[PDB]
């Protein structure tokens, strides 16, 4: 049972720096780091590449603010347009972030809607901040939105909205 | 240039039988099989870098980064007169999200791949601007689905594509999506559109 949401030697300096800043944020308990594990042959999609090759990320959650931040570094195996991250790898990390935000707020959910605007392409081996927030809850409906930005927060790469439906275990 | 859109021992009978059916559809010439590779063909890399975007590898196509059967297994067939691209897709165990089912991002990925390849046939080098997915029913691991996309309208550099994700018998609708793709303006050119 290995935790992948901790620094390894594939991590760019920018990702290490940001991770350290968010670990400091965790000092008073207002933020908290989420461990992540690999998982027949079935494995978690975002944790199925070797180190550095696929998704490298850590999530930090702020309960008071119902906010999830994903620090994310995309490896060479996530390529779409030459030199950039595939639009589906972006959707994947968006979904994993906004979904985990809903799940920390309110428990088990599944994505019903995912609406992504790609504003600027993301360079392969770059590091981004996915910042999501729970906007409103309406019964079983969780409305989470987010944005993907450069580490320095100058560049806006993507914006997304999403709807998660809390499952009713007495039905599934 | 090894073609990954051909049958291999991981392809279950439904993927294999549905490949044969679309291969039959290709005989009259109305449909055509697309190849797919682990890496973009060097002609398109050259074109892309030299005229559009170069950010200054082990690089390989996201959808083709899994060994046989574990990830995305797929083939695309295109109909030019219908402006319609169909992807036959089988999702392996490494695509798991909810236990037993394909991750929403791996569904988004195969949707993006399909609608994106549809936009490219009509528009050349394009990139995703919007991708709007409704996930209606969960897709079980190792199931074979069809992604059916069509180009709905072209307006300047805008290509609007729709699609559906369906079971082989078409009775179960897993997902539906809409999308906007945008034909890239070369880096050294003006557009010269409104704005
Ligand atoms: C052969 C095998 C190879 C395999 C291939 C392998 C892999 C395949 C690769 C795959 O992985 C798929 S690429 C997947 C990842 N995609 C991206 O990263 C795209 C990032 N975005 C951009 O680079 C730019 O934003 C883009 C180039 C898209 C547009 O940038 P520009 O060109 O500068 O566009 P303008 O800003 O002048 O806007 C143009 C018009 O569009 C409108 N518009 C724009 N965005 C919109 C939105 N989100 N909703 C609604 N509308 C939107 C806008 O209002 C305007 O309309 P008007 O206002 O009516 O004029
Ligand atoms: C699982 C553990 C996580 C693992 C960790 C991995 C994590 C990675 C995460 C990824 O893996 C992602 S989870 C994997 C990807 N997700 C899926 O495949 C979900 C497929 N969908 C479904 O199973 C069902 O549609 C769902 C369970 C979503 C809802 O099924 P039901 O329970 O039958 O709910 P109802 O259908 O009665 O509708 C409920 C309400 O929502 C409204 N609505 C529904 N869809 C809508 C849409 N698209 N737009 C707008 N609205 C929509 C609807 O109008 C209704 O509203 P009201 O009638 O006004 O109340």
């Amino acid at each position: 049972l290995k935790d992948c949401s901790v620094p390894n030697p594939s991590w760019n300096k920018d990702l290490r720096l940001l991770f350290d800043q968010f670990m400091k944020k965790c000092e008073d308990g207002s933020w908290k780091r989420l461990p992540s594990y690999k998982r027949s042959q079935a494995q978690l999609f975002t944790r199925s590449f070797d180190d550095g090759l696929g998704f490298e990320y850590v999530m930090f959650y702020n309960d008071i603010e119902k906010r999830m931040v994903c620090l994310f570094q995309g490896g060479p195996y996530l390529e779409g347009p030459p030199g950039f991250i595939h639009g589906g790898a972006i959707a994947t990390m968006i979904d994993a972030t906004v979904g985990m935000c809903a799940m920390m707020a309110g428990g088990i959910v599944m994505t019903a809607n995912l609406n992504i605007n790609y504003k600027r392409p993301i360079p392969l081996c770059s590091v981004v901040m996915i910042n999501s927030q729970l906007d409103k809850v309406e019964g079983r409906k969780f409305f989470v939105s987010c944005n993907v930005q450069s580490v320095d927060e100058k560049t806006l790469y993507s914006e997304a909205t999403s709807l998660f439906i809390k499952l009713n275990p007495a039905k599934s």
